[PDB]
């Protein structure tokens, strides 16, 4: 029993982890095979922030200009290139830690693992969700740049972020692996503002489930409503709305627990109309909306990975 | 003078499309060196659309269930692979009219070029947008799967689509080069349906200011607005808002015309709110959002390419 903010094993990335310096900025890299992978802005200094021209900004750059360590050891760059927002700096000794990986880009309201790191070293590893409007509410300092976000399928690690900046509101921007950012966002200091955030729908109904299976039910009824119905509702409290595929990807839960997913929607319907009162559900005062259908099934079923 | 729906010149990419047949399926493939990309779902058969399990089907095939053939030149297959939508056929021969090419993914409001193709042979060429809610508004018919998009930065050609399937409502959706998908969709022919679409703010004011550049100056006024006024009245109207680096964007044709952003805000308002009483703009009696502002410096400024 039981119900946590749970992330995944972070060794496989943790060896990945290198540090890169170009001049007086100094970043995170990810080193898979003999290629290294950073934010671009690594090549910019102050003058350039505002409006950076990288083409002119990486033309004027040797491979001599890039430092790059894993842990004491220096690896010797022996190739650049941009691709996009990322950059990738062949050097000459392939990682021997590299594992099965891939690249992947996720949607809005898939949740993955960030690796924060600092000075190429790993600090802490936190679950987070792409939200709807392509930001991340993560936790990040001044030198986080080039950590990564990543999910674990079997023995693949599929890396879907690399962290970039972070907006005024506070929340943060990054790019997928081959450099395009998630979002409107472009890797320049000006003011750049997200859009309207809304809550993830089919995360809140899957977190529900996850309550009943460690007997949180205080919030059931009898009644039943339609997809139709409901998203009427959910659209006046600026929630996400609830497609058919949604109500199939609840599949496994609502047979787990014999509760149907358009009953839970009526739960769903009476807490946003009247809110909880005191009440709390799996130790929150709110719905939460960061936990995947998948997620519940890994921790209320059980899957772990070799 | 004048003002058209212009493409870009397509010879460079005619000579990438190959046809590319598995079983009793054929489409469009995209070849570029030893590699020739499609959409996986070429793999599919009529009993696996609703719920195909690429991973199983993949496995099940080799390289001499793939036939692809350059006009009447076959191509031998020599490995294939996966990569998330997209399928990637190695063949023993490297393209000899490969251009220089990049892969890049576009944001919403940006516009391409669609080389349609039937049978590895090109059909027509046409300019589209990518619209806010991630589909285009193209035209495809049975066949145009593989269709790529591509827009070219002076020698060098952008593909940033790939034409996967026709949704519903008669739009269409694809992935980027990598096989990331635009928008919240998949590669299985189940019903999904695109979320609600709105207008390009940004490109309209682009399209208002070569309608000045042409002569068409019947809806100029002398009021000015700001960014936050505006904004309330694009919203009613179901408008992208305005943002300060869309301002600078169209910089370049407010210093031609010499007509401030903010004025032709005002201009862009009373439209809104008063419609064109049986007046026409650059021949529309609707307000055009398919033309970015890089595509109206290019055609009432001069852009050519090598
Ligand atoms: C062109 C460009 C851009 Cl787009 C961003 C930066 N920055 C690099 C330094 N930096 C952080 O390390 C950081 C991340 C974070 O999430 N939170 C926080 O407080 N700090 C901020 C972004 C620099 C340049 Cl030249
Ligand atoms: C898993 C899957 C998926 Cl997702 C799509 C298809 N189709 C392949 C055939 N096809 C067209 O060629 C087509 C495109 C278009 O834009 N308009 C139109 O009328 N027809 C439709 C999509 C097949 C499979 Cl097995």
């Amino acid at each position: 029993s039981g119900f946590r903010k749970m992330a995944f094993p972070s060794g496989k990335v943790e060896g990945c982890m290198v540090q890169v310096t170009c001049g007086t900025t100094t970043l995170n890299g990810l080193w898979l095979d003999d290629v290294v992978y950073c934010p671009r802005h690594v090549i910019c200094t102050s003058e350039d922030m505002l409006n950076p021209n990288y083409e002119d900004l990486l033309i004027r750059k040797s491979n001599h200009n890039f430092l790059v360590q894993a842990g004491n050891v220096q690896l010797r760059v022996i190739g650049h290139s941009m691709q996009n927002c990322v950059l990738k700096l062949k050097v000459d000794t392939a990682n021997p830690k590299t594992p099965k990986y891939k690249f992947v880009r996720i949607q809005p309201g898939q949740t993955f693992s960030v690796l924060a790191c600092y000075n190429g070293s790993p600090s802490g590893v936190y679950q987070c969700a792409m939200r709807p409007n392509f930001t991340i509410k993560g936790s990040f300092l001044n030198g986080s740049c080039g950590s990564v976000g990543f999910n674990i399928d079997y023995d693949c690690v599929s890396f879907c972020y690399m962290h970039h900046m972070e907006l005024p509101t506070g929340v943060h921007a990054g790019t997928d692996l081959e450099g395009n950012f998630y979002g409107p966002f472009v890797d320049r200091q000006t003011a750049q503002a997200a859009g309207t955030d809304t809550t993830i729908t089919v995360n809140v109904l899957a977190w529900l489930y996850a309550a009943v299976i460690n007997g949180d039910r205080w919030f059931l009824n009898r009644f039943t409503t339609t997809l139709n119905d409901f998203n009427l509702v959910a659209m006046k409290y600026n929630y996400e709305p609830l497609t058919q595929d949604h109500v199939d990807i609840l599949g496994p839960l609502s047979a787990q627990t014999g509760i149907a997913v358009l009953d839970m929607c009526a739960s769903l319907k009476e807490l946003l109309q009247n809110g909880m009162n005191g009440r709390t559900i799996l130790g929150s005062a709110l719905l939460e909306d960061e936990f995947t259908p998948f997620d519940v099934v890994r921790q209320c079923s059980g899957v772990t990975f070799q």
